């Protein structure tokens, strides 16, 4: 530490890391970049891949939101108790990222027309996570193993924004329903989710959700 | 171990993990799924995310090409000396994946109309990797640290298929040219790249490259 998140004034690819840090009792600085500032063209060329988020953990500057999440899971002890669990958490997080990639394309490039067929196809994309939870202690604990991991924070965020897009999307997924309810109730997550910084922040940058 | 890779008969998302296993002196079994067998619809439902690669390591079954690479990186000691190196390697591997996703889209959805544009934009996408090498011992070692890691194999594969796509794309990138030359000369990689198994396997499933 200290931690600084540098990003656009949206939840986007940073709300899962904000929830992880809040639930682990960490504080961080938030360096908000407005679109006017980004468009001045001074900051983007110093970003490794020309994009945000940029994260500073003391000495270390990282780019790539899932690398930042795996770094926080590794350094705060949220990456499993053994290699098998670590491998399974990576498989989960990559499946989360594939669906987030599709979600982002819908929102920014084809919201109005594409929303119907997206929501129609969504049960098939959610079913893998329901299967993983049933295989792990009948769905009563975390997505992998007995303890929370970086992958739980990213899956929770993904499911929370899908419930804003399609309010009944978890009605046929009892373990995912109960999981979202359970994790949202964790004292420091419930507190973060009711915070004005979280609440005032748009999910995406173009108004759609 | 034993190691088994279940995939379609193409290089695609499995050639970097085949080069990693070959270079670490491991043997594995190739279980090949043809496209006509895939289209029958019997195996797809048994895959967690409906997709391949599927990889078996003993009694651990994994999906997602980058979770398989990170697993092999963790279990064979190809993930750095410390936490700061591990995070840098995840940042590199996510940058590779981003460009790999762009390449897959070009190849499968827009080759004849988007190639020229993609190659025009490519230097801007390769320059981050050249900078990363210049920061690491002036580009004379690996992409992160002084030992090869899972991310070197993934970046090596990415650069090799882009030299087929845009011959001469590394011309203005002297450290990446040298890097490809050096890792390609490693005797077990050299052997793998000239094997008929590799040579006779198409890069992509649609015959373009
Ligand atoms: N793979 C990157 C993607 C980052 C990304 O797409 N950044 C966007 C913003 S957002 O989609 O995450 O909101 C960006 O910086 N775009 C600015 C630009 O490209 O100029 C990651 O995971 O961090
Ligand atoms: N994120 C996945 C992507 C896997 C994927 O795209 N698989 C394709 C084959 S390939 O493009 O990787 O060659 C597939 O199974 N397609 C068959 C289908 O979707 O039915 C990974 O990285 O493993």
């Amino acid at each position: 530490p200290p931690y600084t998140i540098v990003y656009f004034p949206v939840r986007g690819r940073c709300e899962a890391m904000r929830m992880l840090l809040a639930d682990q009792g960490q504080s961080w600085k938030e360096e908000v970049v407005t679109i006017d500032t980004w468009m001045q063209g001074l900051l983007k060329p110093t970003c490794l891949y020309g994009q945000l988020p940029k994260f500073e953990d003391g000495d270390l500057t990282l780019y790539q939101s899932n690398a930042i999440l795996r770094h926080l899971g590794r350094s705060l002890g949220l990456y499993g108790k053994n290699q098998r669990e670590a491998a399974q958490m990576d498989m989960v997080n990559d499946g989360v990222e594939d669906l987030r990639g599709k979600y982002v394309t819908l929102i920014y490039t084809n919201y109005e027309n594409g929303k119907n067929d997206y929501v129609k196809a969504l049960p098939g994309h959610l079913k893998p996570f329901e299967t993983l939870l049933s295989q792990n202690q009948g769905g009563k604990a975390f997505i992998v193993g007995d303890q929370i991991s970086f992958a739980d924070y990213n899956l929770l965020d993904l499911l929370l924004i899908h419930q804003v897009l399609a309010p009944g999307c978890l009605d046929n997924f009892p373990l995912l329903s109960a999981y979202v309810a359970r994790l949202s109730a964790r004292p420091k997550i419930k507190a973060f989710l009711s915070s004005p910084e979280h609440v005032n922040r748009p999910i995406n940058g173009n108004g759609k959700q």
